[PDB]
């Protein structure tokens, strides 16, 4: 089913909590906040949860435990190998 | 990677809980009804072992203890910490 306005106003909650911990907090937590700020900015274009690369639902289960993904998991793997060329 | 009569085991011992929870049957138990029905459902989709939030490999002894594991213990925490936010 199609995530609420209140499920999404969380998901905006929790991200803008990991955007402000790595402030107190090198070459992984960068590519982390990329990662936070492209979920956000996926909230603001009403996108959030759908696959930045395939258009498909992302999982809500992974959602929940990674507020973060913006990519479906088979998406993420098509991903970190179009960075190593 | 599991082999078809692993896996048709796991559906086996899976639909034997659903039965056996539909006799006995708690917030408790509403959530493992959930799992088990999951874990039914990643049989059909062929993802059975793999884990719903990262993809990776549920381990071996994971499942044969917990065959309605449908993520990695890792994730699990991730998930569970998820759904307390709100």
């Amino acid at each position: 089913m199609p995530l609420t306005d209140e499920e999404i106003a969380n998901f905006k909650t929790r991200l803008l909590e990991m955007k402000a911990k790595l402030s107190h907090t090198t070459t992984k937590e960068y590519k982390l906040l990329r990662q936070i700020d492209r979920a956000l900015e996926k909230i603001e274009e009403a996108s959030y949860g759908i696959c930045d690369v395939s258009g498909e639902e992302i999982p809500l289960a992974r959602l929940m435990a990674i507020p973060y993904a913006t990519m479906t998991v088979k998406s993420q793997e098509k991903f970190e190998k179009g960075l190593l060329s």
